[PDB]
Formats: structure tokens, sequence, C-alpha cells
């Protein structure tokens, strides 16, 4: 139908839209600490301590399968990848220090792209 067409472009714009906000969120990360998943090899107690790993290229896999409904599921999974390091890793780390400088400069990004999710519908 025409109207399943119309609603397939929504999610192809949406996706456009957040796969700009993903790369603005991962220049925040200039030191690719989150660009990866955490590796059960090199970190083999991971999985009892956090339950729902998420890193960018993981994102990146669902936004091109257009995976993304709509901008609260992509903020959830950035919010994983910061709030996993904030638990697995103290406070005195490069690694949570990190994640928190992620979380603050990505703020600013997901403000205006929530006003551009809102005004281009």
């Amino acid at each position: 139908s025409m109207e399943q067409v119309a609603m397939e472009l929504r999610l192809t714009e949406l996706t456009r839209l957040l796969r700009s906000v993903l790369d603005q969120l991962q220049d925040k990360d200039p030191a690719r600490i989150f660009a990866q998943p955490v590796s059960l090899k090199e970190v083999p107690d991971y999985l009892d301590h956090i339950k729902h790993p998420m890193d960018f290229a993981t994102m990146r896999k669902r936004l091109e399968a257009q995976g993304y409904k709509n901008l609260h599921e992509f903020e959830e999974d950035f919010d994983l990848i910061i709030d996993n390091c904030m638990k697995y890793n103290a406070r005195d780390t490069v690694f949570y220090r990190a994640a928190v400088r992620l979380r603050d400069q990505g703020g600013v990004v997901l403000r205006q792209a929530r006003r551009e999710v809102d005004s281009i519908g």
C-alpha cells in the first residue's frame, strides 16, 4: 500500500538523521573507547556485571538495518554505552571519565536532534 510506503520513507529519513547524530556523538569519543564491544576474551567476567552491553559499532549495525523506530530507542542504546561504563569502571579511571565527557558533550547534540525529529515529524 501507499500508506506503508510512506511510513517506510519516514523510517528512512529518521535513519538518515540518526546516522548524522551517531557521527556527531562518536566524534565526542576521540580515544575510541566506545567504538567496539567489550571483548569477552579480554574481560571474561563482563556479562556477570553488565547485562546489556552496547557500543558504537553495534548501534551502527542496528541503524543500517533501519532498526531504530524512534529517537527514544536510539537514546536508550547511547545511554547503555555510558551507563555500562560508569558501573564497571571506577571514578578514577580513564574509562569512566571518557564516559562522563561523552555524556556531557552528547547531551548538546541530542537536545537539538529531538527538536529536529519533532519539527520534521
